[PDB]
């Protein structure tokens, strides 16, 4: 995949999430009602082949979504999350998205689901005014990939000085 380079931001417009009802393993979230979906999402710059977790950015630097309770299997959500890059190059970024189901204080994982951002067709367009959106895009999760994320994405150059500083924090 080619190098993209310059001063340009990405926006991660994520618009609904098929959870199917189930956890990670096959089973309903909860036995006698719906799932509790606390879904975050991070547009990961820098270690888009990383595992999910420490290894490329922790699940705490995520922004949250979605924190709801006994929502249809299928929730809609149409939020929408940015990151710039400052003149380094980058190949590939992963548009990275966790659901979890919760328990109380615990956590009943429902999936992480990771898509792609790369330039061979559809490079940054040369401004926020003329920048398409992609289509829909039906992210597999990694777990049940039955579950899916629908993710949609924009990317184009911005001045230099309008650039904002980020970081995966480790
Ligand atoms: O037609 C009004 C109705 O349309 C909803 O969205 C529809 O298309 C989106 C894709 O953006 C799907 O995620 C939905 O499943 C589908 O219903 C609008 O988003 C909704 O607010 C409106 O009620
Ligand atoms: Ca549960
Ligand atoms: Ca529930
Ligand atoms: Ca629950």
């Amino acid at each position: 995949y080619p190098l993209i380079t310059g001063f340009f931001r990405i926006e991660m417009n994520v618009v609904r999430l098929d959870t199917q009802g189930k956890s990670h393993t096959g089973l309903p979230c909860d036995i006698f009602d719906k799932c509790d979906p606390k879904i975050i999402a991070f547009i990961d710059t820098e270690k888009p082949n990383n595992d999910f977790g420490g290894d490329s950015v922790p699940y705490s630097n995520y922004i949250t979504l979605v924190d709801a309770n006994n929502t249809p299997d299928v929730v809609e959500i149409d939020k929408t999350i940015s990151r710039d890059v400052c003149g380094k190059g980058v190949r590939k970024i992963a548009m990275r998205v966790r659901a979890i189901d919760k328990d109380g204080l615990n956590d009943d994982k429902i999936d992480n689901y990771k898509c792609h951002i790369t330039g061979e067709r559809n490079p940054p367009a040369e401004n926020e005014k003329v920048a398409q959106w992609s289509p829909e895009i039906a992210c597999a999760g990694e777990d049940r990939a039955s579950s899916k994320v629908y993710l949609r994405y924009r990317w184009y150059n911005i001045p230099e000085s309008t650039c904002r500083p980020s970081s995966n924090g480790q």
